[PDB]
């Protein structure tokens, strides 16, 4: 018996950071995740604006952009704020406990300091998530587990993921789901976000492979897609943003039945 | 057949990269590689000068460093060129092909732009290292794979640890080593650095787990030690650091019979 997004947000054992992301889904009708990977701030800005109302979340990229401030994320809090989604930073956590908390919390970005969620490798042992959490915790933050990837030769398989959920399911204090393929857990209390998406079949040359917003959504069983050059190369980015959304969305309303 | 450090830097395949390092490393009688992990450019600029004469590599960690800028990796270069050390970035590419490029070339830190060496995790196939070999080919970089990890939980054991070994023989134009608990390839071309390392029997409070410098260099085969706390924490940085290399040397000095 599958629940839709605004029950799964009143779960008793929700995490408050998922709870308010499926709140706002469930209102906008989305469950589309844009993954912003620009050089420029103007850019980032622009698109959070324009697609704002499209989106339920938006992953940054802020290793790549080339004039980052604390000032350009207070603007792109604002712009969340503004138009209700999540920011969910794209830098992957993939050290030892005490590395790892030091790497969230400081240098020049102050990840825990703007970002609702983060994502981590599962690689090093239940210690990356020990270590991101005693900031995380603090701030009031979640965190995804790479439990699978999208990309050819991946190792996140089997026994791989399975430790990633398991993982995932003795620390839900702080980490609210996963970046998969496809459903990996059963507890309709995580997230299942899915990169490599696309409307139409196919792949980069470096290793990525696409499938589509029904079949990861819909047959897969995943909850959010998450959407880069699918939209950002097309000519027209806020009908391309629809077109995923209401892709996503049909997919989801399909499998609640 | 084992082969001093000067003598691997002769061998047939071996990268410009790796020769310059291991020719370094016969001409000072040093195998460590101090972790530099620190949040002060002043503290880490300190480090590298009255440490580098002890060292065959700094690795840096800017993510961490409150005060980067390019000016600063500037003069790290030029410590690292009067003192005859390589930099290697900590940051942990583990992502697909075309946005581990981005991450390498872009962004504030332009980590391709200075940093001789980086580091990989495999679990996104070998797509994450044709990425970062687009940039770094002609620049004369190369990348260390991570093949095993120090910390308690490590998910790369087993036919992970055989894939980075087999994706590091396949990329051997780019990729010039590992980061392992031990001897994982048999080819001598192949660099093995080692973390986890203090004199002291022990760890810390969030996974990591230390063996000593003879135990890796000299029973697990391994060739340089990658020692952060060992060294960072004590009252006279110069002294660890000279203990550590002692320690070190004199372990592959055995190896050689
Ligand atoms: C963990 C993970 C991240 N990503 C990231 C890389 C990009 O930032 C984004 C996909 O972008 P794209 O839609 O342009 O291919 O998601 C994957 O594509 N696959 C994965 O398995
Ligand atoms: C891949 C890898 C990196 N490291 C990094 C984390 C730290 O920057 C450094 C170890 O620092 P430490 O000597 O203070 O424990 O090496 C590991 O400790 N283990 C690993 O397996």
């Amino acid at each position: 018996m599958e629940l839709s997004f605004g029950a799964r947000a009143e779960l008793p054992r929700i995490h408050p950071v998922a709870s308010k992301l499926l709140r706002l889904m469930q209102k906008k009708e989305t469950n589309l995740c844009l993954s912003a990977d620009v050089s420029l701030a103007r850019e980032l800005l622009q698109l959070a604006d324009a697609l704002g109302p499209s989106i339920c979340m938006l992953k940054t990229h802020v290793d790549i952009l080339n004039d980052f401030t604390l000032d350009v994320m207070k603007e792109l809090i604002t712009l969340a704020k503004c138009h209700e989604f999540l920011i969910f930073e794209d830098r992957k956590f993939a050290d030892i406990g005490n590395t790892v908390k030091k790497q969230y919390e400081g240098g020049i970005f102050k990840i825990a300091s703007w970002a609702d969620l983060v994502n981590a490798h599962v690689v090093p042992g239940s210690g990356v998530v020990k270590g991101l959490q005693e900031v995380g915790l603090p701030l009031h933050r979640g965190c995804l587990l790479i439990a699978e990837m999208s990309s050819t030769g991946s190792l996140a398989t089997g026994d791989y993921t399975r430790a990633a959920v398991r993982m995932a399911e003795e620390h839900s204090e702080f980490v609210v789901g996963f970046i998969s393929g496809s459903r990996v857990s059963m507890k309709p209390e995580f997230l299942h976000l899915t990169p490599g998406v696309q409307l139409e079949a196919g792949g980069d040359n470096l290793g990525q492979q696409y499938n589509s917003p029904q079949e990861v959504i819909g047959k897969r069983g995943s909850d959010i897609i998450i959407v880069g050059r699918g939209i950002i190369s097309a000519a027209d980015r806020l009908e391309a943003a629809e077109m995923y959304r209401k892709a996503a969305w049909e997919a989801y309303l399909s499998r609640l039945g």
